[PDB]
């Protein structure tokens, strides 16, 4: 009941690889307190979102700042994928890009693709 | 250093008796996505969350962000009190002060009691 909007899966899976890789060439927050505070400084660039959290509650008020403070947030259906993608051998509910290290251009472009879905 | 959730009672009553009166000469945020909006943009005065909402989860995010935005918060121990507070027939979650109207004296005498609760 916090999913907002429907992603289509090939954007998503794009947007989970770029996840991956930006990684090692920038810098990401990690969990759902991480990602409040850096969509609150208005350092998210983009932030990532779990359909599946348990419980859902935990990240119900993430679409509505990252929407008040402008942030583009995308949603992926499977929170072992999303943590995967951050690294890690157990799941993850949410995670935000601070620094796309080189990956500036290919963020602008999914940035730009999920700023151009239907909401 | 805030032990939030060691607030003296008649702290926390003095807060639900200012909260009923403010609703009728002021302005209340009832619900924990208005206040979370109210917390963002700095309007919110005084936020009060119940600390036995179910789930915890719900309000999690809230502490959090009015430590970020220098928000004077304060837990009360029963959600059916701040229902009743706000006027709400279901229990309350969160809620927050945007202003006090005429009860000047009573929230600015509160809010520098809970200040003392701090450092
Ligand atoms: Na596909
Ligand atoms: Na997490
Ligand atoms: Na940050
Ligand atoms: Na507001
Ligand atoms: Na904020």
């Amino acid at each position: 009941s916090y999913v907002r909007f429907e992603v289509p899966e090939d954007m998503q899976n794009e947007a989970l690889s770029l996840l991956e890789k930006v990684r090692e060439s920038g810098k990401v927050k990690k969990g759902t307190n991480s990602t409040t505070l850096a969509v609150s400084r208005g350092l998210a660039k983009l932030v990532y979102i779990a359909e599946d959290v348990d419980p859902p509650e935990i990240v119900a008020h993430l679409p509505l700042l990252c929407e008040e403070k402008n942030v583009p947030y995308i949603y992926v259906k499977s929170k072992n994928d999303l943590g995967r993608a951050v690294g890690r051998v157990y799941p993850g509910a949410s995670a935000a890009i601070i620094n796309e290290g080189e990956l500036r251009k290919e963020l602008g472009s999914l940035v730009e693709k999920i700023k151009g879905l239907q909401k």
